[PDB]
């Protein structure tokens, strides 16, 4: 119970921090509230599915830290199926396509859609990844919701509806719930609009064979009995020489430093002595997590592939319970399955139903989208509503409502005496993901090595070599994508020519 | 150890709940985190100020529960001074006035201001006090911020600036931080724009002689050793026959029911077994409290009165640290003082200064606005930054960002097995105030009495006779206020 560092939380970020500190020769303890490690990742194993990721699952190019960590732990990836055509279902009909966005044929609509994605990335380039409150128009952008920004930018309903689906799927929240500054930061710090939304060459390209929960489980194996499960932390006292960390089951740990590797608002579950400084005290009441039910419907065969659909469906409309799906069949071609997300207000609205009722609605939806009666014949179903988790608060990650990132964002990873902050939310590249978890856990561990005098300051932040297994292709645009006007730019050109 | 009901929190709402249950003959225990009672009320006593409310202070007409409770405990009120002129300071100049809003002379700006207040109250009449998510346009109004609503309604910058001040002072938050539905509900459930903003015949009319902390202290006097200080609740377990409530100092209490009388989000500091239901688990991460420093500058005399000013100042503009003040002099004309609030982002901005640096900024601001060098000679200063408080989370109260009240509002006062929810945030009239704390603590206590079969369902919510000491006068409007067109109304006649 005496150690160098207590890590509070045994998700990927606390496990990555604990491993680094252990590898450097320090004595670490990880206090995990649950009876398992992995946190917002959770790999269920049973005979009907073999294994299935019910939390975080996908990785992709440019996520080099999780790929390197997982590789070193003996894990392998495989590519999510994107051989056959994607489907965009809009106004009750399905339109097959290939590429990052469904094709738009109407020239006016085309300009508006082109301008929308272009402008999201243009604004993102004004926003520093490590300091979004330093953007030149940070206040103006943080004081409006994403809804207000789509209202201003989108001169077509078509573009506004697609943009809405994009926000809801990327951050499991509604356009009117989230700040425009924070959402534009969140997309740019993932590499931009194409990279975040893509399967091939993007965030959803791959999964781990056997499930992502193995990352945290295999580090727990390396650490032995240093991971204490069912130890929720209730109290941290920094008034004396060594920090004292108390758990709910009545144990006391003493350490030189602590890393908090839990979602920022879950800091509220810990009583602090002395009290936190004013800005962190209020920050942790201002930063909710989003809302999602991850649902996986199993079938005898991946029947959609025979119709030349890959299983990816972008599904618009209020009545659809799931707005986005991917094929979740095993790489061997068996345990055929569709993964779908029930997003944001729908996660709250449909949580009232039973599991069997949600399975029925999802099969009825997929049968219509795929024009396939076979979708009404599931062989098994698994789901997880992350809104119910006391020790997560939601999924995938924390969002910032209007006005909060500029006022309180500076303190998200600011140390509090001998407490340092990990967790994906404090990352600067793919924050909200497993990648951001590794970045933040290793960065917080190195802050402590630096505090101890073990490494110089310039080693706190460390670049990551690009994976040789999952290389990234650049995201490119065409001259016409770059230079074609927006709708109001065209109207300005028309008004001028009319003169 | 064992009792009928454990009340978590010894603010006014927890105290009022515990007193009601105690008076009905149950065994109650109050578990208070701090080494004091009163919560968001705090009355400091020293020789320089005699006493000063550093937290909640004001009561007024229509707040009959807090007036009845305090009168039963032996307290008296006095009137906040409003005899002389009020000041609106705009663009670096003071304009003295009387009445609920500063006069506007430009005919366009007049229409724009008149329509703004009128439209806030018109909207409020469609929002049920006890279920604002049932307003006919609930979703539409909940999905916009107040800044977006003000941008829509205000055709002049003058109106928009005064509306901004009004939102910042009522709910200690910025217009772009809050939902329009929730803000409109908040004003309506205090009786509308005139009643919430007014001193005479409104929410700021009176203060308690000796301080409002005396309400919580005097109920603690009654309950004696039933109130346990420095007992932060850390864990609530309802998986067994009786509810088990555990504190940080390693004590265990067992009860038939619990009342949670703490700000909603501070339910995060309690680990629940079984876990909370999904909607409350997320709700209590979505409901922050506002930000405010309350500052009281003392002087040898209430010198502003010689100049026919009462000490109320509405001060616009970014550079002013304090946007609103009231005279805090004691009823006897002594301990002269001005109370001012540093609101919302300015509480965040100015909290980095020292106490003496804040005093200097305040005094230079008041010298400009009162047009008196006497404001530069303070004799004493007290202040409290509520943003620092672990066991409040901010002041005055909890605000709802866009989208949260329609999605989660129904859960605020929904019982969770044998836990019932008090706290001013759960009230239906003057929620956010000491009056809403009494209403909610007494109603939560009565839900428990009904669960015990002690009273019928219809006695859970109880009306309150009007105070004889602080009666309400009607809020009226003129024919012109009712019927003058808005700016886009006047343009639909051109
Ligand atoms: C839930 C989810 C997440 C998700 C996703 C789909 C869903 C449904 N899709 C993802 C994807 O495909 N690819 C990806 O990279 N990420 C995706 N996510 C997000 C991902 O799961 C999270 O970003 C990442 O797992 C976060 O890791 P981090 O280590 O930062 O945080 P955590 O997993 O929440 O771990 C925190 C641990 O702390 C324990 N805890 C909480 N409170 C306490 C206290 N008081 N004491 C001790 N331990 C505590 C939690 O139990 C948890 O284990
Ligand atoms: C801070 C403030 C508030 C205020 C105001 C000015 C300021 C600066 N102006 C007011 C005014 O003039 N007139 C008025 O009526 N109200 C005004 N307010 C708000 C008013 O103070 C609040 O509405 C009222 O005091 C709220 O009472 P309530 O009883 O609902 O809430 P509380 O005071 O916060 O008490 C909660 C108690 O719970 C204890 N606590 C917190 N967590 C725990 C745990 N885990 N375990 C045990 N106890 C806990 C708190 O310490 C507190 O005592
Ligand atoms: C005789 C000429 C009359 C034509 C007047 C043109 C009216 C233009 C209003 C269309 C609003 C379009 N959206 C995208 C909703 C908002 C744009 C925001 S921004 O205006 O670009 O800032
Ligand atoms: C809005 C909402 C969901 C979306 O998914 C894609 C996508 N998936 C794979 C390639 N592009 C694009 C897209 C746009
Ligand atoms: C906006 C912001 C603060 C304000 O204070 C008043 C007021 N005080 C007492 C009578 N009216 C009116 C008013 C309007
Ligand atoms: O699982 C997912 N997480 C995501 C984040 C952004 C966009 C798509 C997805 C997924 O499909
Ligand atoms: O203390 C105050 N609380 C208030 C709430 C609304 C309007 C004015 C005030 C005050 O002056």
């Amino acid at each position: 119970n005496k150690c160098d560092v207590v890590v509070v939380g045994g998700g990927i970020s606390g496990m990555a921090a604990a491993k680094l500190l252990h590898d450097s020769g320090l004595n670490v303890v990880v206090l995990e509230a649950r009876d398992r490690v992995g946190g917002r990742t959770y790999t269920l194993r049973n005979q009907k599915v073999k294994y299935v990721d019910l939390g975080g699952s996908y990785v992709g190019p440019t996520q080099n830290r999780i790929l390197r960590l997982a590789k070193e732990l003996g894990l392998e990836t495989y590519k999510v199926n994107e051989v056959e055509r994607l489907i965009h279902h809009v106004k009750g009909k399905s339109y097959p396509f290939r590429g990052p966005f469904p094709p738009v044929w109407n020239p006016i609509t085309y300009l508006d859609h082109n301008n929308f994605w272009r402008t999201m990335d243009d604004m993102g380039r004004e926003i520093p990844s490590d300091a979004p409150w330093k953007a030149p128009l940070a206040e103006e952008w943080d004081n409006m919701t994403m809804k207000e920004l789509l209202d201003k930018l989108c001169w077509t309903e078509s573009a506004k509806q697609l943009a809405t689906l994009f926000v809801n799927l990327c951050v499991t929240a509604e356009t009117h719930e989230v700040s425009a500054l924070w959402f534009l930061w969140y997309v740019k710090q993932c590499g931009g609009t194409t990279r975040i939304i893509s399967t091939t060459n993007g965030g959803q390209e791959r999964k781990f064979v056997g499930g992502s929960g193995q990352v945290s489980e295999r580090i727990m194996d390396l650490l032995g009995d240093r991971v204490k499960l069912e130890r929720p932390v209730i109290y941290i006292d920094q008034t004396r020489e060594n920090v004292l960390v108390e758990t709910l089951n009545h144990e006391m740990y003493e350490a030189k430093y602590v890393i908090s590797a839990i979602p920022p608002t879950l800091g509220m579950k810990i009583h602090f002595n002395p009290p936190l400084p004013m800005m962190r005290n209020q920050m942790i009441t201002r930063v909710p997590l989003g809302s999602v039910i991850k649902c996986i419907v199993y079938y005898k065969e991946p029947f959609w592939r025979k119709k030349d659909y890959c299983g990816t469906m972008i599904i618009d409309g209020e009545e659809a319970p799931v707005a986005y799906t991917l094929d979740d069949t095993k790489p061997e071609g068996n345990y055929a399955a569709i993964m779908g997300f029930i997003l944001a207000h729908k996660a709250r609205k449909l949580a009232r139903l039973t599991k069997e009722e949600r399975l029925k609605k999802l099969c009825e939806l997929y049968a219509k989208v795929l024009g396939s009666l076979e979708a009404l014949e599931p062989v098994h179903y698994e789901e997880k509503n992350w809104c119910e988790e006391q020790y997560s608060g939601g999924c995938y990650t924390t969002y910032f409502p209007p006005g909060i990132l500029t006022q309180y964002g500076r303190v998200l990873r600011q140390p509090v005496d001998r407490i340092y902050f990990a967790g994906t939310e404090t990352a600067t590249h793919w924050s909200g993901y497993m990648e951001g978890a590794v970045e933040a856990g290793e960065r917080a561990a190195r802050e402590i090595l630096h505090a101890m005098g073990k490494i110089p300051e310039d080693e706190i932040w460390q670049s990551e070599p690009e994976s040789v297994d999952v290389p990234a292709q650049p995201i490119t645009t065409t001259f016409l994508e770059r230079h074609l006007p927006s709708v109001p730019g065209l109207l300005r050109l028309i008004g001028l020519t009319t003169i």
